């Protein structure tokens, strides 16, 4: 029935727009007319502005998400974004502290809800629009189905609109009105025995343990020999190589040089970017971020260490060769599995590089924007 969503400027479930339509649902917005009062919470609850740069505030967000954030459809894994990852994800160029919004239960002073956004220029069907990218919506497990999520969404919408920003981008596994694109995850096992043991992968009479280990074995030699960790000197180069690649897609972030430094410069256990420099030019790049899952009630392993593909571009090798190198670099950094969405060129390598299809998919959404939807190979943005 979507009783909340059908109040909002998003498409109905059966809306179909053709390529001649690429504009807002609601235009001519004025900051002057945005509500200046905070949305009302149920009695006993209060808004709290989180300071993500403060270690203690950040640890409170970390705890809320560790305990209550997204699980796989089978409730076997729960994402466990690290505190240093959250610091990176939320303090991008020009971020607003006041879009990092928490809800405390007053009687215990405990954070029980959170939602966040950061600002970025998004190009959709060649039109570039300032958007908020919304993420980390989370309601404590003990307070589910009480309609707190619409309150957090309406309050962040209000605060984003105060900055004269009227569109947003967000992804989710749940189906909501209405995806602009839909992309499955695929996974490439690295630490095969651990993935078996925790119930992530399986074996059969044809695929014995030893045969599975051999199937997923990787040669410890790079196809692109000079791939090395990115440094500050490489920011102009990555800005040109990635910037030029992305222009072909129907949906992508238009990164400034400051944004390139922020999103790609390596941070241990958070973001890994490797470059190939030839003649003072950056000609290939690989990048992947760290997102572990807590393995729910497992005796042996508490954590699945997963690398998620971010942005990969080659001009000196094949895409296959580049992605075989990304799996190698993730292996050299202790990751158990390399995951990727069927966006950009990724699906073209999945068969040959022995990826498995994951369950369900990730839906891409715009708020207050009507346009044609498209196949996920035309998506050129990866959100965290
Ligand atoms: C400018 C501008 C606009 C700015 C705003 C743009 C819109 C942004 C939307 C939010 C985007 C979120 C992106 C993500 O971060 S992804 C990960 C979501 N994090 C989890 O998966 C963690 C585990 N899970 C939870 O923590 C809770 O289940 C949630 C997700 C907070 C939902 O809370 P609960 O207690 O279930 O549900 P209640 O409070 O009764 O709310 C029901 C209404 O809510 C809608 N809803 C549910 N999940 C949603 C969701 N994931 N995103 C958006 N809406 C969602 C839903 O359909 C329904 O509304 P209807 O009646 O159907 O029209
Ligand atoms: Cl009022
Ligand atoms: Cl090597
Ligand atoms: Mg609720």
């Amino acid at each position: 029935d979507y009783k909340f969503w059908y109040t909002q400027p998003v498409p109905k479930i059966n809306d179909e727009f053709n390529e001649s339509v690429n504009e807002p649902f609601i235009s001519d917005n004025k900051v002057e007319d945005v509500r200046k009062d905070e949305y009302k919470l149920p009695p006993g609850y209060s808004w709290y502005v989180c300071d993500v740069k403060d270690e203690k505030d950040r640890s409170e967000i970390y705890t809320l998400l560790t305990d209550n954030y997204v699980e796989d459809d089978d409730n076997i894994f729960r994402f466990n974004y690290s505190a240093e990852f959250l610091l990176w994800a939320l303090t991008s160029p020009n971020y607003l502290k006041t879009w990092h919004i928490g809800v405390k239960y007053d009687a215990s002073n405990k954070l029980i809800g959170f939602i966040s956004a950061i600002p970025t220029d998004i190009c959709i069907h060649k039109r570039t629009i300032k958007m908020a990218e919304v993420n980390f919506l989370c309601v404590h497990k003990t307070l589910r189905s009480k309609r707190l999520a619409p309150v957090l969404i309406k309050e962040i919408t209000r605060r984003i609109n105060l900055e004269n920003i009227w569109q947003a981008i967000y992804t989710a596994g749940v189906y909501l009105p209405k995806p602009v694109s839909d992309a499955r995850y695929y996974h490439r096992s690295i630490n095969v025995k651990k993935l078996i043991e925790i119930g992530f992968s399986s074996l059969n009479s044809r695929l014995t343990m030893s045969r599975a280990i051999k199937l997923y074995r990787v040669e410890d030699t790079l196809n692109i020999k000079n791939m090395r960790l990115m440094k500050k000197k490489d920011v102009e180069g990555v800005h040109k190589l990635l910037g030029s690649y992305l222009e072909q897609f129907n949906l992508y972030a238009v990164f400034t040089k400051e944004e390139i430094a922020h999103w790609f410069l390596p941070i241990e256990n958070v973001i890994y970017t490797y470059v190939n420099e030839e003649n003072g030019k950056i000609k290939d790049m690989i990048s992947f971020y760290s997102l572990p899952s807590q393995i729910l009630g497992n005796d042996k392993y508490s954590t699945l260490n997963a690398a998620y593909s971010f942005y990969n571009v080659t001009t000196t090798a094949t895409f296959k060769q580049l992605m075989q190198d990304a799996i190698l670099l993730a292996k050299r950094n202790n990751f158990d599995v390399f995951n990727a969405l069927e966006v950009m060129q990724n699906k073209s390598v999945f068969e040959d590089l022995k990826f498995g299809e994951g369950d369900g998919s990730l839906k891409y959404y715009l708020y207050n924007w009507k346009c044609a939807s498209f196949a996920p190979a035309h998506v050129g943005i990866v959100l965290l």
